[PDB]
C-alpha cells in the first residue's frame, strides 16, 4: 500500500487526448497480474500538468473502479497553490484511495517554512494519509530533511517519494523521523540502492512495462537479498534510464503501445510524440529487459 | 511598450489575501508618474501561481481600467498546458492590453519541439503581440536561442524575457532573430549588462520601488551612455539582489508597505510573511537606494 | 591494509612549515592504539601540494620508520604529469609501503582515455598495489565507472578512493570490476552509506582526531551492524562535515592542535590559519563527538 | 602590452615530446605578422603541467630569444604552492620578459584569505606585472571580485584573466579595481561580450590559428565597433567552442599542423592524441573561419 513497488501509472489517452478506458482496465489487470503493490493516479507520470482538476478527478474515480478493491489506489494532489492543493484533495474525501501524492509547490520557489505551512494545511484539511513528494529538477525547490523531520510529526504525513537521486537523503530523514514513516524512492535508476540503504520501496515509471520484475526486486530488496535484486536491476537499467530520453511520459506511453497494453502513445501538449531516435533508444531497452 | 524599465508589478492583498484595488490604484499612479514604460499584470511577482483565472483576469481588467490608457499594460498568460495557456489566452481579446509575457511550461519539462508547438499554437489563436518568457531555476526547462530563433519568425512572437542572468544569451539569441525582436532582461542583478550586450529593456522587480531611477538607468544604456546608467545600478544593487533574500515577492511586497505604496504585505500560501531578518536586509537595501 | 577505517594523516609541522618528528610519532602511536587499519602518508589531507618531492618522500619514509611495522602505509603518490607520477612512484619502490594512493590528473583535465593511459603507465613501472582517487570538486575532472572498470582489469590496480559523494557509484563500479576490488569511500559524512551500499571502509579526514569511533564504526558496518554503526556515525557527523569549514587541512590540524596530538597546526600557504569562527565550529564539533 | 589580441601559445613538440624551436620560431613569425599584441608562453594551452620548471624556462627562454623584440612575451608563472610560484618568479626576473601570468593554486582549494596571501607575497617578491588568472572549472577554486579588488590595490598587481566564461564579473571587478587595471577573457566563446561589457582584450587559444582575425577582432572592440567585430566573431565561433571538443591544447595543436604551422601535434600524458571524430569537427570549424 505504501511499501514495495508502486507505479505512476501513465493516463492512457485515445487520438483526441482523452482517457481511454479499454487501455486504463488492460493496465490495471496487467499490474494486479503483476503484484504491483499500489498504483498513483495521476501523479506527474500520469499527466497531472495537462489535465484540469475535473479531468484528473475523472481518472482517479475510474481507476478506483476499475480497480475494483483488488490493489490500493493513490491519487495525486499536488498543487502551487495551497488552497487548489486542499480543493483538490477534498475532492478524494470518502472516495476510497488509500492515500494523497503531494508535490512541493513547483514554479513559485517556497522557503522551507513556506513548504511546512503549505503541506500542514493541506493535511488539516483531510484524513487521508499524506505522502510528500520532492522532485528539485522539476519544481524548483527541494524540501530539505529538517522539513520532512518537521513535517513527519503531523499524524497524516506518513512519507516521502525522495526523487532527488541523491542517496544521502535517506539516512538523512530517517533519523529525524520515526521507524513507521515511510521512505520511498522516486528515481528508479537509484530505487535499490534507495531500498538497500533503509528504503520500503519506488513510486515507479519503469513499473509501468515491467511491472513483475520490478515487483520481483522490490520483494528480494525488502528479504535483504540484493544481490539477487540486483541482477534485475542491471536487466532493467537501460529502462531506469531510456525512460527519460525524451520528458516523461513520452518515452513510457510509447513502450506501453510498443508491449500492446495500451491503444494510443498519445499525449497532451506540450508533450509531443516520440522521435525516431528515441523509439529505437526505447525498443533496445525494452529488448535488453527481455520484454520485446 | 516593450522597451525601456517594465514592472512586473505586484498584486496588492489585504489581509485576506484579495486584492486591494486602492492600494493598485497608487502603485499604478506611481508609475505614470515615475516614467516606467508599462506594466506587467499578474506575471511571477503578481502572484499568478495562486490566483484563479477569474481572480488573474479580474486583476488585469481592474489594472487597465485604473491605468486608463496612461501606461501599456501587459498580461501574464502563461500556463504549463498549451490548451490552458490558449484558453487564458482569449480571455484578453480586446481587452485593451498591449501583449502577453507566457512562460515556458513549468513542472513538465517539455523538449524544444514541444516549447516550439506551445508557442506556436498560442500566437496562432491570438492577434496580441507575444513574449516569451524563459526562467529555468524556476520552471525546470530552458528555451533555448535556437528555439528562440524559430519562434521569432512567428509574426505575433515579438520578444524575450530572458530571466537566466546568463549574458551571453543575448547575442546568441539576437544573431537569430530580427532586429526588432525585442530583448528584455528577467534578472534585475545582470539588466544593465544584458542592455550593454544589446537588450532594449527590463521586466523589472526593482521598479516596483525604485520606479524613476529604473527608467532613468534604463533610457540611458539605451542612449549608450552606460556609465552614467551604472552609477544608478550600483545604488540599486543591493535591492536587486536583497528583494530576492526570501522568495519572490515576499520582500518586494514588504518594500511597498514600508514606502506607504500599499496598504498591507500580505501574500497567499505557500508564500509566507517575511523574517526579521529580511526585513533588516531590505530595510539597508531601501536606504543604500535612497528610498528610506 | 585496503579496508575499514584509514587515515589521511595529517603532516604535523613545527612553526616554520617542517616536518614535525615527535608530533608525527605521537600521532602514529594514536593511530596504532586505536585500531586504525592503515595510514596514507602525503595525501591532500598531508599537504602533498605544498610539499616538493623530496619533502614528501622524508615524510613517507619518516612515518614508515615511526609506524615501525604495526600498522601499514599507503604512499599519496598523484601527479598531473604522467612522468612525474612514474617518478614519484618509483621512489617508493622497495621502500616498505604497502601501496600508493594515485589522484587523477588536476588542473590539466584529461579526457577518460587520458585518465586511462595515465595510470596504466603509472601501474605498469611498478609492483606496488594502486588505489586510484578520485575527487572532481578539487581536480576539475571526473574518473567514471566505466574507465574505473577498464584500469580494474590491470593487475596492480586493486582499489578506488572515491570522493565525490555520490553514492550511486558504488554499485556502478562494483558491477564492472572483480569481487575483490577494494571501494573506499573518500567522503566522511557519507562515508557509512557508502559502506551500507557494499563499500569496504573510508580513507578518511575525520579519523584523525576521532580515530578509535571510526575504526569502531567500520568494524560494524563490516559486519552488518549498521544501526549500532549510525549511533556512531551522529555523534562525528558535526565532525564529518565541519572539518571542512574552512579548507582542509586547516580545520583538522586545529582539532589535532586543540586536543594535545601536535605541537603546532602550522600550514604551508596558500594555506592559511584557522578563523576564530573556525575554530568555536570545530571546538562544537569536538564537543558533540565527546572528545573535547 | 597587456591589451587586444595577446595568444596562450602552444609549445610545439616533436614526436619524443621535446619542444621543437622550428616549429615554435614559425608560430613566432606568424604572430609577429598578424598583429598579435603579446605571446603567454608555457600557460595552460602551453602544457605548463606536463613541462618541468627546467623545460618551462627554457621555452619561455627560447621564446623570447626567437621573438627577438618584434613581440612582447608574458611568461606563465602559477603555482599551488606559495613557495614554488615565488621560485618560479625568480627564474625570470631580468629575462626580458614583460608579465608574468599566474593562477589560482589549483587542487588544494584555499580561501579567499589565502589566495590574497598568495598573490601578494609573489608581487611582492619581483618587479614584474602580475597578472591573475581565474579558471575554477580546472582549479577547483573561485577568485572572487572583492578578493581581485583588494589584490589591486597592490602596486605590481596590473590585471586578470577572467576564464569563468561569467561575464558578470567584468562590471563586478571594474567597479572594486582602477581605470588602468586590466580585465582580460580567458574564454574565447564569450570574449567579444566579455570586452563589450569593459573588457580590454582576451588571452586566447583561438589567436593560435586565427591571429589576424582576432587582432581585427579586438581592436574593432576596442574602438567600440562591436557589431563589425561580431562579425569576425561569428565566423570564428565554431573554432571557439570545438577547440574544447577534446582537452586543451589537444585540438588547437591538432589545427596548428593541419594548417602547417608546427611539424607534429605531439602532447605528453595525460594528454592523449585527437580522436578521428575530433579531427573532424575541428575541420569543419577552420573551414567556417575561412582557414583552410
Ligand atoms: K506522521
Ligand atoms: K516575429
Ligand atoms: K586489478
Ligand atoms: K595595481
Amino acid at each position: 500500500m505504501f511499501t514495495g513497488s508502486i507505479v505512476a501509472i501513465v493516463t492512457p489517452m485515445d487520438e483526441k487526448g482523452n482517457v481511454c478506458r479499454a487501455s486504463l482496465k488492460k493496465l490495471i489487470d496487467y499490474h494486479v497480474a503483476s503484484g504491483t503493490s499500489a498504483i498513483v493516479s495521476v501523479g506527474t507520470t500520469g499527466e497531472s500538468a495537462t489535465l484540469n482538476h475535473d479531468e484528473h478527478a475523472d481518472v482517479v474515480m475510474m481507476t478506483l473502479d476499475l480497480a475494483d478493491g483488488r490493489i490500493p489506489v493513490i491519487a495525486g494532489t499536488g498543487a502551487n497553490a495551497t488552497a487548489e492543493a486542499i480543493s483538490l484533495t477534498q475532492r478524494f474525501n470518502d472516495s476510497g484511495i488509500v492515500g494523497c501524492l503531494t508535490v512541493t509547490p513547483y514554479y513559485n520557489r517556497p522557503s522551507q517554512e513556506g513548504l511546512y505551512q503549505h503541506f500542514k494545511a493541506i493535511a488539516e484539511h483531510t484524513d487521508l494519509p499524506q505522502i510528500l513528494y520532492n522532485v528539485p529538477s522539476h519544481t524548483g525547490c527541494d524540501l530539505l530533511p529538517e522539513t520532512v523531520g518537521r513535517l513527519a510529526k503531523v499524524k497524516n504525513i506518513i512519507g516521502i517519494k525522495e526523487a532527488t537521486g541523491n542517496l544521502t537523503r535517506v539516512n538523512q530523514i530517517k533519523e529525524l523521523v520515526s521507524d513507521d514513516f515511510v521512505l520511498l524512492s522516486g528515481d528508479d535508476a537509484s530505487a535499490l540502492d534507495f531500498m538497500q540503504l533503509g528504503g520500503h520501496g519506488v513510486i515507479s515509471v519503469t513499473a509501468n512495462v515491467a511491472a513483475r520484475d520490478m515487483a520481483q526486486m522490490c520483494k528480494l530488496a525488502a528479504e535483504g537479498h540484493f544481490a539477487e535484486a540486483r541482477v534485475i536491476n542491471q536487466r532493467l537499467m537501460p529502462l531506469h534510464n531510456k525512460l527519460f530520453v525524451e520528458p516523461n511520459p513520452i518515452p513510457v506511453k510509447w513502450a506501453c503501445k510498443e508491449l500492446g497494453l495500451v491503444a494510443t502513445d498519445t499525449l497532451r501538449l506540450p508533450m509531443t510524440p516520440i522521435t525516431d531516435s528515441g523509439r529505437e533508444t526505447v525498443r533496445a531497452a525494452l529488448k535488453h529487459a527481455g520484454l520485446l
